[PDB]
Formats: structure tokens, C-alpha cells, sequence
DNA sequence: AAGTAAGCAGTCCGCG
DNA sequence: GCGGACTGCTTAC
């Protein structure tokens, strides 16, 4: 097979690389790698070396790389370019790896682990690590094995060994559920002493290195209290053993709050799953521990346990030991349905970088341009320092609030990337600048041609048109990676509409979920079998059908996020080839799009409605358009339409048949307008939105820019079994929004959209009714809480104090004294709720750590004196005023004639 | 980490 | 009470 590399370091003058030889082994080696490094030369001096200008360069190989690294310093107090791959272990990989990367992920150790710590005194600091550690789960993806190391004897308790008897039985039998399916997989080792635990640890670390190192806050948590902990006992050379080079790093991890201490384990790639996940799922969670999101992912039942967590071991150490574990499984559980290892891996290596750095869009690119470039001999330019700019952004259409009826919407197929591609905007292939006219000139085509030779955005930049830039060629090859598979993610989305209308006649037999491949649209033969299938077989199939979208979900909105990265990198000051000329060209380029195709569409509508003036656009924001087709719906009349789908049909038709033929022209137009090298804006069909026929529902509303919702049918070619709401913006969509209020709102809102007034005011009237009934977590908001200390004054509000922070100075009062009461942890998230007038707390509010029931001392005050009439007018009633009268409908049955009978 | 645009909650204070 | 200037937070792209 071919070699692969596993992790690379720079330890002074030797690289340290982990790698899988030709024969599948796990080797190590150091090289005492040789760097080169660039310095431009004269014209005359014949050399094959070229910076991305065309200017000639002569290599320099340097006898080490801390003799490359001070001739850098040099370069600079001479003032002269010193050119080529500063990062040493990159351009090693890149002489290693010349080739593209095949890698097995079966020969790749993923360690997985957890930690337990009792302490009485509160949470127990992994700087300080002054508690035994007395609990440790280690999960070996190559073993497919859980390794659980338990403490029995401890200065906080002596304990029977952990059964695996009881483990397996159920919680209605006394035990504790750990999954059948992973209770052969545990190889449990208990210990007399925590010295005894450690040492062995070591050792069987050291046998399986983990390469890849993850689980949930390992690298907050269990990785420094880990680390320091084995060097209070034993001296820092024992704890160094984490790593397998003996090289550790104190790193600090700080922004603008303040510092944390993380350590860097030289050798291994840490991939904490909280990261992955905050980086790669789109989410933003109220809460971020893994019950709260092992619920979310996976709708597991949280680890239920009597008292505190500080008292959970020596209370009940068999299940103690069994959260531990199930703990460590969650996280491999999340994993096998979000594929962010997958991710990572294939990210990384394809970038040719450590796998870590996938966090940093600006590490990748850097790494992808420098083996594209490197390729043709051509050298990389020196990063410089610039200082932040701020640039323009997108255009955005201010819509008339109101309710749409029957809209259709479109938006360009990866946007700025497009941009890139069709302009062809790179470093290297700035060709010059013409004189800009305003841009609605240009958006209605009566500004002069910008250039009869080069390619042009209207911020005023030209490009060369007789050759890719890198930027363009590198960004191409990851979109087409993203379109395979969002393809897989589509067919999979539409194979389960498939599974959803037949389950609404399943067969009365025994019978077995088709195996079938869901990122392929069914065949006629397969719908045939799944109209036969039991109810049983097709929830399993439905199963199926969801992980393989989610699967291709992560796959393709990642390369997604990398490729507009990109874009976004140009203008940022830490990028190689950050350039605000190429940055704007993007944006400017974008806004002139959504314009001149707002004109062209609404010019095409008004055609064929035989108008004036007109406007059938209603809105769009940054690459898209929202179309009112009424008059379209209208012209066939509603009666013509057998039920809601035949209205689709022909709106889905008319997109595809008359819209993007004439949006295609008017690009295409564009493309020539501005000199373009080729046309990729290509803007098609996203949803088909409307009411059901027949109805009294509105369709649609919009209250604002970035504020809407669309009843819709048929999203980019998924047919709905059941109507979907499309809901951008609103309180629905936040996480600041208390959770049952997200859900009450959203029920307003479908049947604003699906039925009308009259359903909304019956539900509003419910919801008020009996809302008080709500459990408190569920009608808390929510809040990040940043800046604590900057408004705490002596435990009071400081100066223009938020009302979030407040609420957090409320509690910290209400619980001063206690070692054990739960901390607000600065920069998490906290739960929100309003306090009536005359409460034992003394302010307005009360905020606690999100994800948890707050602490039993105050949790009954905090019942007894929570303000529901506040929560609810802020939370549900002003948004809902807000959704109705942009609608122009009322949420209470206003008085009428009838009454008066 | 370090793409911009833009919404709403809340504080502070003016607005005769 | 609303509105602007402002901070804070959170989305839509
Ligand atoms: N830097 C950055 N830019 C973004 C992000 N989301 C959207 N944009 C910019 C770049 C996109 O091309 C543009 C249009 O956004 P869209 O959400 O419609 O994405 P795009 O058109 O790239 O892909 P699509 O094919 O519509 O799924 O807005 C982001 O997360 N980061
Ligand atoms: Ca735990
Ligand atoms: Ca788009
Ligand atoms: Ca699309
Ligand atoms: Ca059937
Ligand atoms: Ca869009």
C-alpha cells in the first residue's frame, strides 16, 4: 500500500513523523530535514524556480532549520523578501507525500476517553489536579475495545469492584443499562491505588499511542488534569510520556476575556469532539454538555443519578464507573451518525497538514496553494503583517412586510466561490484596474464595458483571462468534491419521502428493512418491494435513509463552509494571500448579481404578465431571489387545480421551463457585460411555497431583512410528504428563545401559514391558558456569558450591567458561601428567567449554568417567585405581535356586529 | 482563530 | 413611551 502519514512535529533541528509504512505497520522516524527557502535573483541567473508573478527565484537549502529560520530574521533586517514554506513540517510532508494521499482508516489509532475525579470542594482544577483521579475510560478504535481503569481505594472511599453483571441489566432490574452491544467490548481493570492506575495507564498508552485523541472537553479537562496530575505525583518526565516523542507544550488559549491553559502533547492529534462538533454540526446549542447533546443527537435518556456527582462514587461506585463508560460510548455514538472524524481525516489529508489544523481554514488553504504552486515549481510569497480593514459585504433587499401568498425563491449554486471561478480572482492574476462607476451603472447596464481584454468585478479590478488562477483551480476541486456529495445528501433526503408516503399504508407482515444503497434515488423495482413492507421494516429503512442524509450533510455543507473560507480568507490579515482588492472584488461582484438579476427577472415577469413597474421580486439577500408568483397561479385560475401537488407541479415546471432560461440569459449577459472569463452564475429553483388548496392559510410572511417564514412544498427537487415550514430569522430559530416558546411559536406560525386567523386565535387562547403549567427550564431563555467580572461590583450590577450578566450576579449572592453549589463558568451559557417584584433574591432576574436543573437550595424560591406575565409578554407575545402584524392578521378575535346575538 | 449585513434585547437618557 | 447611541448576542448569507 501507499505510505501515509499519521503526525508530524518540528522538535529543533528533526522531524519527528508517525506514519503507516507500505506494509500497513505503524512506524516512527526522526529526519533531520533539510529546508529549502527562496530569495528572488536576476534575470540572467537560469534557475526553474518562479514566484506566482513570474519573477525568477534562487533556491536556498539550508544545513538545518533553525539555520533556515534565522536566515528569515536576517532577510528581514535587510528588508528583502525571504520567500517559500515557512512552516517547515508542511514543505516535509510535501517532499514525503508527493502524491494524493490514500490513507486506511483502519490503521489509525482514534483513542476515545473520559475521566472521573471526585471532589468535595467544588470543580476540580486541571492546572492544580489536586484529587485523585479515579476513574479513566479509554476507548482503542483499533482494538475495538473500552479499557476501564477504576480506583477502589481512595482518601475518598473504599469500593467494591464494579460488576459487569449488573451493568448489563436493566435500570428496572438495578442496573445500569450499558449497551448490550458494547458490554463484550470492555476489558475492566480495577486498582488498590491511584499510583498503581497511573503507571499502568502509561504503559498501555504507551503500547497504543492514540493518534487521533478525542472525547468530550479531553482537551480542556482530561488532558491537562491527566498530564498535571501524573506530575504532581511522579515529576514532569513521568507525565511527558503522553506524548511519543517526550515533547509537551504549557499552551494558552486566549481572545479578549481571558486565558486557559492547555497542554500540547507533541506526536498526537487532539481532536476534542466538543470542537468538531461547535465547528462542523451548524448548530448553536443552549447547552453544550454531552447529555444535553447526546439527547439532541442521539434521543438518549440523560444518566440519571441520585445526589451530587462529587458524592456519586461513593454513594453507588458500580454506577459511577458505568457512566464513565456510557459516557465514552455516546460520544463514538454521535460520531458514527455525524462522521466528523471522517471529516477531519479526509480534510487533512487532502490538504497534506496535521490533522488538527482542519480547525483553521486559513492553515488549509495555505497548505492546498503551497502543494498546488510547489507543483509547477512555483514559490509561495513571504506572509506580511497588515493591519484590520473593514471591507463591504452583500446586499440585502429591504421587503415590504406582508404576507405572500404563493412564492417561488432562487439563489446561485455556491456563490462567491462561483464568483472566483467565473471572474477568475487570485493573487497572481490581477491584470489591473479601470475606472468604477456607481454600481447601480453597472446593475442596469448603462455604465461603459469595463475592459474589452480582462475580466472584471465592478469594485473596478481586472483579471488575465488566458490562465486559472490557483485560487480558482484549488477552490474548483473542492467544490466538485462538495456537489458529489450534497447529490448523495439530496437522493437520500428524497429516498426518505419515498419511506414517509408508503408508512402511510404499511403491510400487516414479517419482513426485513431492503438492503439498499439510500445515497442512490430508488429504483422502480425497490418502490415496488417498500409499498409491501411492514411498518417495522420501513421505520428501519426511514433510519437508514436520515443517517445517510446526515452523512452526506456533513460531507458536503463542510466542503461548503471550506470553499467559501476561501473567500472569506482573502480578506482576512492572517492569510498568505490576504488582498482586500480581491476580497471586495467578491462582494461588489455578488451585489451587482443579486441586482441586475432582481431587473431581469422582474423585467421577464412583467413580460409575460403583459405589465408595468411592476415588482414580482419581493426580496433577496446576498445570491438569492424571492419571486411572488400569485399572478402566475392566477392566470391558470385555482379552480383549474386538482388539490395542492398539481399547483406545485406547475409552478415547479414553470421554474425550470420559463424562469431559469431566462435567468441563465440574463447572467450570461452579465458574464459578457463585465468581460467574464466563464459563466457559472447559475441560479436555480430552491422552494415552491404556498398554501394548502383550498385553504385559509397565508403561504408566507415576511417582517424584516433576514426575518420570514414559507409554507413550502417541494424544496431544490425534494417533494414533501408533508408540508415544510421554511423559517428564517424569527424567535423560532434562536437559541436565546426559551424552548417551549420556540414551539409555540412555531405552531402559530404553521397555522398562520397552513390554515389562517382564525386557528391561530384558538391557539393563542390555549397556549395563554395554560402556559404557567410549562416546566422552568423550558420557558427559561437563554444567553452566552461573557464579561462576568467587568459588571460585578462588589456582587452587584455595574454600569449598563446586561440583563443576562444580572441575572448571573443574582445567583452568584443566592449561592455565596458554598464550595459545592454549581459555578457560572465564564463564557458558557447560562438559563435566564425574570423574578416578580419583592423576591428573596433582591433584582429582576436570575441566570444559572445552562443544560442543568438549578441547585436545590434556591430552586424552590426560584418556582415560587419566577414572573410568568414578564416571560410570557417578552418571549411569546411581543414576537408573535410582531409575526401578525407583518402579516396583517390578529392573534385575538377582535369585536364584531355578531356579537350582539 | 481572524468573511459582512443585520436583526432584537437591554441600558442609558433625551424628548419641553 | 419611543428613539438614538451603545453593548451584547445571535442569526442569514
Ligand atoms: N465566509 C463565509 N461566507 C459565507 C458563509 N455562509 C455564506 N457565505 C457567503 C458565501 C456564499 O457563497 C454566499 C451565499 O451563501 P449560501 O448560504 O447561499 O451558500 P452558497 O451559495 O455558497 O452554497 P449553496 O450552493 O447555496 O448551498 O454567502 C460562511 O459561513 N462563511
Ligand atoms: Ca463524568
Ligand atoms: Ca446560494
Ligand atoms: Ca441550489
Ligand atoms: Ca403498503
Ligand atoms: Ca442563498
Amino acid at each position: 500500500m501507499k505510505e501515509f502519514y499519521l503526525t508530524v512535529e518540528q522538535i529543533g533541528d528533526s522531524i519527528f513523523e508517525r506514519y503507516i509504512d507500505s506494509n500497513g505497520r505503524e512506524r516512527t522516524r526522526e529526519v533531520e530535514y533539510k529546508p529549502s527557502l527562496f530569495a528572488h535573483c536576476p534575470e540572467s541567473q537560469a534557475t526553474k524556480y518562479f514566484d506566482i508573478y513570474g519573477k525568477p527565484c534562487t533556491r536556498k537549502l539550508f544545513a538545518n532549520m533553525r539555520d533556515a529560520s534565522q536566515w528569515i530574521k536576517r532577510m528581514e533586517d535587510i528588508g528583502l523578501e525571504a520567500l517559500g514554506m515557512d512552516d517547515f513540517k508542511l514543505a516535509y510532508l510535501s517532499d514525503t507525500y508527493n502524491y494524493e494521499i490514500k490513507y486506511d482508516h483502519t490503521k489509525i489509532r482514534v483513542a476515545n476517553f473520559d475521566i472521573e475525579v471526585t471532589s468535595p470542594d467544588g470543580f476540580p482544577e486541571p492546572s492544580q489536579a489536586k484529587h485523585p483521579i479515579d476513574a479513566i475510560t479509554h476507548y482503542d478504535s483499533i482494538d475495538d475495545r473500552f479499557y476501564v481503569f477504576d480506583l477502589l481505594n481512595s482518601p475518598y472511599g473504599n469500593v467494591e469492584e464494579w460488576s459487569i453483571e449488573i451493568a448489563a441489566k436493566l435500570q428496572e432490574q438495578g442496573g445500569d443499562e450499558v449497551p448490550s452491544e458494547i458490554i463484550d467490548k470492555i476489558i475492566y481493570m480495577p486498582f488498590d491505588n491511584e499510583k498503581e492506575l497511573l503507571m499502568e495507564y502509561l504503559n498501555f498508552w504507551q503500547q497504543k499511542t492514540p493518534v487521533i485523541l478525542t472525547g468530550w472537553n479531553v482537551e480542556s479537562f482530561a488532558i491537562p488534569y491527566v498530564y498535571n496530575r501524573i506530575k504532581n505525583i511522579f515529576g514532569e518526565s513521568t507525565a511527558k510520556r503522553l506524548s511519543p516523542h517526550r515533547k509537551t507544550r504549557v499552551k494558552v488559549i486566549e481572545n479578549m476575556y481571558g486565558s486557559r491553559e492547555i497542554i500540547t502533547l507533541f506526536g498526537i492529534s487532539v481532536l476534542d469532539y466538543i470542537d468538531l462538533y461547535k465547528k462542523f454540526s451548524f448548530t448553536n446549542q443552549p447547552s453544550y454538555s454531552l447529555d444535553y447533546i447526546s439527547e439532541f443527537e442521539l434521543n438518549v435518556g440523560k444518566l440519571k443519578y441520585d445526589g451530587p456527582i462529587s458524592k456519586l462514587r461513593e454513594s453507588n461506585h458500580q454506577r459511577y464507573i458505568s457512566y464513565n463508560i456510557i459516557a465514552v460510548y455516546r460520544v463514538l455514538q454521535i460520531d458514527a451518525k455525524r462522521q466528523f472524524i471522517n471529516l477531519s481525516l479526509d480534510m487533512g489529508y487532502y490538504a497534506k497538514i496535521q490533522i488538527q489544523s482542519v480547525f483553521s481554514p486559513i492553515k488549509t488553504w495555505d497548505a492546498i496553494i503551497f502543494n498546488s504552486l510547489k507543483e509547477q515549481n512555483k514559490v509561495i510569497p513571504q506572509g506580511r503583517s497588515h493591519p484590520v480593514q473593514p471591507y463591504p459585504g452583500a446586499f440585502v433587499k429591504e421587503p415590504i412586510p406582508n404576507r405572500y401568498k404563493y412564492v417561488m425563491s432562487f439563489d446561485l449554486t455556491s456563490a462567491y466561490p462561483s464568483i472566483i471561478r467565473q471572474v477568475n480572482i487570485s493573487p497572481e492574476t490581477i491584470a489591473g484596474t479601470f475606472k468604477v462607476a456607481p454600481l447601480h451603472d453597472y446593475i442596469n447596464a448603462v455604465a461603459e464595458r469595463p475592459s474589452d481584454v480582462y475580466s472584471c468585478s465592478p469594485n473596478g479590478m481586472m483579471y488575465y483571462k488566458d490562465r486559472d488562477g490557483v485560487v480558482p483551480t484549488e477552490i474548483t476541486k473542492v467544490f466538485n468534491q462538495r456537489k458529489e456529495h450534497k447529490g448523495y445528501m439530496l437522493a437520500a433526503q428524497r429516498n426518505g419521502e419515498i419511506i414517509k408516503e408508503a408508512l402511510h399504508n404499511p403491510n400487516l407482515s414479517v419482513d426485513e428493512p431492503l438492503d439498499v444503497d439510500y445515497r442512490f434515488d430508488f429504483s422502480d423495482e425497490i418502490k415496488e418491494k417498500i409499498k409491501k413492507l411492514s411498518a417495522k421494516s420501513l421505520n428501519e429503512m426511514l433510519f437508514r435513509a436520515q443517517r445517510t442524509e446526515v452523512a452526506g450533510m456533513t460531507a458536503q455543507i463542510n466542503r461548503k463552509a471550506l470553499i467559501n473560507g476561501l473567500a472569506g480568507a482573502l480578506g482576512n490579515v492572517w492569510f498568505r494571500y490576504y488582498d482586500l482588492r480581491n476580497a471586495t472584488a467578491i462582494t461588489t461582484f455578488g451585489q451587482m448579481a443579486l441586482q441586475w438579476i432582481e431587473r431581469k427577472v422582474n423585467e421577464y415577469l412583467n413580460e409575460v404578465c403583459g405589465t408595468e413597474g411592476e415588482a414580482f421580486v419581493l426580496y433577496g439577500d446576498t445570491d438569492s431571489i424571492y419571486v411572488s408568483a400569485d399572478k402566475i397561479i392566477d392566470k391558470v385560475g385555482e379552480s383549474k387545480f386538482r388539490d395542492t401537488n398539481h399547483w406545485v407541479d406547475f409552478l415547479d415546471k414553470f421554474a425550470r421551463e420559463r424562469m431559469e432560461p431566462a435567468i441563465d440569459r440574463g447572467f450570461r449577459e452579465m458574464c459578457e457585460y463585465m468581460n467574464n472569463k466563464q459563466h457559472l452564475m447559475f441560479m436555480d429553483r430552491e422552494a415552491i411555497a404556498g398554501p394548502p388548496l383550498g385553504s385559509k392559510g397565508i403561504g408566507g410572511f415576511w417582517t424584516g431583512k433576514k426575518r420570514y417564514a414559507l409554507n413550502v412544498w417541494d424544496m431544490e427537487g425534494t417533494r414533501y410528504a408533508e408540508p415544510k415550514l421554511k423559517i428564517m430569522g424569527l424567535e423560532t430559530q434562536k437559541s436565546s428563545t426559551p424552548k417551549a416558546v420556540q414551539k409555540a411559536l412555531k405552531e402559530c406560525i404553521r397555522r398562520m401559514l397552513q390554515e389562517g386567523e382564525e386557528s391561530l386565535q384558538e391557539y393563542f387562547k390555549e397556549f395563554e391558558k395554560e402556559f404557567r403549567q410549562l416546566n422552568y427550564i423550558s420557558i427559561a431563555s437563554v444567553s452566552s456569558a461573557n464579561n462576568i467580572a467587568k459588571y460585578d461590583v462588589g456582587g452587584f450590577p455595574g454600569p449598563k450591567c446586561p440583563f443576562h450578566i444580572r441575572g448571573i450576579l443574582t445567583y452568584n449572592r443566592a449561592i455565596k458561601g458554598n464550595i459545592d453549589a454549581p459555578q457560572v463558568v465564564e463564557g458558557e451559557k447560562v438559563y435566564v428567567l425574570p423574578l416578580r417584584e419583592g423576591n428573596p433574591f433582591g433584582d429582576k432576574c436570575i441566570a444559572w449554568p445552562s443544560g442543568t436543573e438549578i441547585t436545590d437550595l434556591i430552586k424552590d424560591d426560584v418556582l415560587h417567585w419566577m414572573d410568568y406575565t414578564v416571560l410570557l409578554e417578552k418571549t411569546f407575545i411581543k414576537p408573535l405581535e410582531g409575526f401578525t402584524s407583518a402579516a396583517k392578521l390578529d392573534y385575538e378575535k377582535k369585536a364584531s356586529l355578531f356579537d350582539m346575538f
